[PDB]
């Protein structure tokens, strides 16, 4: 016994089941992690409208300006947006977010100084930076949906392939010999050739069979 | 015989393979049905900003007012938002969207007449309506995603349970009895002659029987 069927199949079943739970599980993780994407885009997007609302408050001399500045700070630091500071989120997203933070520091100050000229000069570029942040969240959302197809489809192909060759091996090193042992057996049960060369358990069974059978024919 | 060892080994692979087909299938129609949720929400949301920018344009007497009025119409009628008026999309979304169209008509009108007093009195409610439309889309996207997670996780565990049990049946009906046959076969090599389990509905049962007989008669004649 230099190659048991126990180890071979177990081995093959371990690697196949493994990557089936890896590919399948990673895909689910990725879907699950997308549950808060629509919220992040919504909140991230609202920062655009709020930025303009602030300029509108400023231009009108609205008493709401200070409250609205507070709301912007609040929404910019929403749980959903602060959560993006994780390893598995693209650095681009995290980078842009940091940039929105520094921009806001200045914008908030200029607003409090009632500096409308600065605002008029800078608002368009300010809001564009936010808009490119929201665009990056959008792309990141799409990326995840595509990765799930990739992982499922690619892992899938990888599984078919491993299963194709494992099934072919089993057809050849388990089933074929078994059929030979079954024929021989039924023929013996009426009144005395196999694969005794196999390096596995079936090779051995056919060796002993050949022995026990051959001696009977002689007797 | 009833369950060829082949069939038992094939079924365990069949369930794993089927998991992958379903897994890609589900991912594909998730993609087909939801790849643009994020664009929809981004654009839907952007209408909120554009409404305030227009106000901002109005108050400044900006020459960009008309160009920006056009952008809103254009953004309001993006393919992604127009392709929402469909059976699969909750009536909530579709209703709120229609509301937005009616509102934009008057709002566009008041902008061109340069009616700032009206803008000031109505903008906050105007933008709240858009905001609720965006919220409708958001919840619609989350429900779909949540549904897909639940179904996938259900189907995954459903199928992996069958694989688990098929894989257990193989350790009992196949691997274990092979180890018996291997031990019995080894003793015979040295003329040793208990009986093997013949209960199995597979080829190992059939072989156990003939193995049992040939060995029992040898011990008597020998």
């Amino acid at each position: 016994v230099k190659r048991p069927v126990s180890a071979s199949l177990a081995r093959a079943f371990f690697y196949i089941v493994l990557l089936s739970i890896l590919s399948t599980g990673i895909a689910l993780l990725t879907l699950a992690s997308s549950l808060r994407d629509a919220e992040a885009i919504n909140i991230a997007g609202s920062l655009r409208m709020q930025s303009y609302r602030l300029g509108y408050d400023l231009q009108s001399g609205s008493p709401q300006l200070n409250a609205h500045r507070q709301l912007f700070q609040q929404a910019l630091h929403s749980p959903v947006l602060t959560n993006l500071n994780v390893w598995y989120v693209p650095e681009a997203v995290k980078t842009r977010y940091a940039h929105l933070n520094a921009n806001w520091l200045e914008m908030n100050n200029r607003l409090s100084k009632g500096d409308l000229p600065w605002y008029q000069a800078n608002i368009n570029n300010y809001v564009n930076q936010i808009d490119l942040f929201v665009l990056a969240l959008q792309h990141y959302a799409e990326r995840k949906m595509l990765l799930v197809v990739a992982i499922s489809l690619a892992g899938g192909i990888g599984i078919f392939t491993l299963v194709f060759f494992t099934l072919r091996r089993i057809r050849h090193q388990v089933v074929a010999p078994l059929n030979q042992l079954v024929t021989a057996s039924q023929r013996i049960e009426h009144g005395f050739p196999l694969d005794t060369n196999l390096p596995n358990e079936l090779g051995l069974l056919a060796k002993t069979f050949n022995q026990m059978s051959s001696e009977l024919h002689k007797l």
